[PDB]
């Protein structure tokens, strides 16, 4: 399985482990993890965070052939589990490996990155504002099964929502306004 080979001590996630649109796993709803986690589930979270760190290192990214990433979801590795990693630099505005993340509150206000979004699973540009909640309250469990409840805004909020979308089989272009991709709707904050 993908999880068995990715969690080998010697394995370094690279772009060859990341599946692309057309793979049905990106459109399936990922399964919750149970606690306690297996060793493989903990190692996977660590491997995903290591990939983000490699992806943000100019030297390692070029040597490994990586697209830069600030987040990653296990379904992008063909692993249909509710596991995400987020690494948003300021050192880091947000560094977390989240098990069973869930939005439990959201603002009426929407937000979208002014520069649109990309996706490591999408090998093409799709222009437009990806409309998301401006602010979210997120529950998740860490590797030890301890529960965390955090409040996010700005870029941090966008990144986590993008990853949660992946574990629900949703892609970023699902949220662009097709009729006018750069419409600034009432109540939409452009970051
Ligand atoms: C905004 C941004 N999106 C990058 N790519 N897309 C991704 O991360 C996808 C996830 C993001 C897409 C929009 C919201 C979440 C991956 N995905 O598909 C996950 O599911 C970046 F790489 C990036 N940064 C800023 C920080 N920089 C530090 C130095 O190193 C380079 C790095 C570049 N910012
Ligand atoms: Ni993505």
């Amino acid at each position: 399985s993908a999880i068995e080979r990715i969690t080998k001590a010697a394995h370094l996630i690279d772009m060859n482990d990341i599946i692309r649109e057309g793979n049905p796993t990106l459109r399936t709803v990922a399964e919750e993890v149970t606690f306690p986690l297996s060793d493989q589930e903990i190692i996977l979270g660590e491997k995903m965070m290591q990939f983000l760190k490699h992806s943000q290192d100019p030297v390692m990214a070029e040597k490994m052939g990586l697209r830069g990433g600030v987040g990653l979801a296990a379904p992008q590795l063909d692993i249909s589990k509710r596991i995400i990693a987020v690494l948003v630099p300021n050192a880091y505005d947000l560094e977390a490996i989240m098990y069973n993340p869930k939005i439990v509150s959201h603002s009426v206000q929407d937000a979208a990155l002014g520069e649109g979004e990309g996706c490591l699973s999408v090998d093409r540009n799709v222009p437009g504002y990806v409309v998301r909640h401006a602010r979210v309250t997120v529950d998740y469990f860490d590797k030890d099964g301890e529960k965390h409840r955090i409040k996010l805004k700005g870029y941090n909020s966008i990144v986590v929502q993008h990853e949660i979308d992946h574990i629900n089989g949703i892609m970023f272009y699902d949220r662009i306004n097709e009729k006018d991709p750069f419409a600034v709707k009432d109540g939409l904050l452009i970051l």
